[PDB]
């Protein structure tokens, strides 16, 4: 089983598998298991807000956050697909900039 730190951990490890792939097997499965930690982790309660009612303004922005991070992991598999492998792992930043801006400020 994995809670929500694991799952954090899971995300960071693979936005870095991102970065460092080599080619457009290696950039799917980092994706991929980005993807999967980033629906886990968007089903808990994060500490900051474990005093708030589940459908709060601050959980729906947590919440949202994922939503937005997924939408863009699967633009990069998209891309990943097509054969654009430096394209899908451009990514990175942009899932940086929203996990940032987004979740961390809830940890």
């Amino acid at each position: 089983s994995a809670d929500l730190e694991d799952n954090w951990e899971t995300l960071n490890d693979n936005l870095k598998c991102i970065e460092k792939a080599d080619n457009a097997a290696q950039v799917k499965d980092c994706l991929t298991k980005m993807r999967a930690a980033a629906l886990d982790a968007q089903k808990a309660t994060p500490p900051k807000l474990e005093d708030k009612s589940p459908d709060s303004p601050e959980m729906k922005d947590f919440r949202h956050g994922f939503d937005i991070l997924v939408g863009q992991i699967d633009d990069a598999l998209k891309l990943a697909n097509e054969g654009k492998v430096k394209e899908a792992q451009a990514a990175a930043e942009q899932l940086k900039t929203t996990r940032n801006a987004y979740i961390q400020k809830y940890l």
